[PDB]
């Protein structure tokens, strides 16, 4: 995973943004980007390898891998990072914008309709990593328990699978959520600081 | 398996019975008793060891050896030739029954009601031997084919199977049919020799 692109555009956003945006900033590449690749690829890397299944059955280990994790935590938080990040990327653009009209005027900073799009970049945020909380919690709760039973054809009856590292796996389950709640508080922070 | 009570018993029959009753007693014990415990017994030793098919399906290679093979052929025979003999024993028996009464009236042959139960005997050998002709007709044929294709659950969709031996188990059952078809005309030559 390559995210650099991101980085060079977020660094961008950091150049015009407030002081807590730049924590958020901050957190985001240290704290989610920089643990996704250093720790928690690592972890997942062996997620199907692993995954074993008490059962002579062909595909019966495929089809209970698949129920018991439709999407990888990783790949999730992967779709977390970017839309989290997009309003930040819309706030930017629209700041390039201006900058280049007011060099076109020329040729021939947060408050207006900068600072209502800077607004709207912090709820449409607040909105995201809430509805990736949310769904994370409907899909997998916060924790990942060893043992997963499949009755999913074509397995004969009830099977026992056997899920690989769920303890650190659910470390970092935590570990997420605890970051994500602490970008949400920032957030909160920034639309109070505006406010006042 | 171990035939001699009731080799002794048709010994007896052999006693008291016509010479083409002999003759078919004799084709019993060297073409039929003889042959399934020497040869064929052995050809169908690994039916269902040898039974292989294409499929890692648990449970399908059981189904199919069942559903191909419903009852061994050799278990047919025995089965055959018991039923086969049992007229025999049956006029044996009244023979016994009525020199053990003429030694009673003494103390205190194929004529009269002793040629009725011989004729009868003759009878029930001949429907005897064509039941089991026509129902190994109708159950086997008188093939055995390499391939047989099941689709038996748990097998998925049809799966191939193989049989042990198929060549040489064909010889065998044309054998035992040309065996069973000799003893036909055995007892036909029977009633009419007693007819004339």
């Amino acid at each position: 995973g390559d995210w650099s692109f991101l980085g060079r555009l977020l660094e961008n956003a950091q150049e015009h943004s407030t002081v807590i945006g730049k924590v958020w900033l901050t957190v985001l590449f240290i704290f989610r980007i920089l643990v996704l690749g250093a720790a928690a690829e690592e972890v997942w890397g062996d997620e199907q390898s692993d995954f074993t299944c008490n059962t002579q059955q062909p595909g019966c280990e495929n089809v209970c891998y698949d129920r018991a994790f439709p999407i990888s935590h990783v790949r999730f938080w992967v779709l977390q990072i970017i839309f989290v990040s997009t309003p930040t990327l819309i706030y930017l653009g629209h700041v390039l914008h201006l900058v280049r009209m007011e060099e076109k005027r020329k040729e021939r900073r947060i408050a207006g309709a900068l600072l209502r799009t800077y607004v709207f970049n912090i709820i449409f945020k607040t909105l995201f990593e809430v509805g990736f909380i949310a769904g994370q919690y409907f899909l997998y709760g916060f924790q990942l328990k060893p043992l997963y039973r499949c009755d999913r054809w074509p397995c004969p009856n009830t099977v026992d699978c056997f899920i690989s590292r769920p303890t650190e796996k659910t470390i970092f389950i935590l570990f997420m959520l605890a970051v994500a709640c602490v970008s949400l508080l920032l957030n909160v922070l920034e639309i109070y600081h505006l406010g006042w």
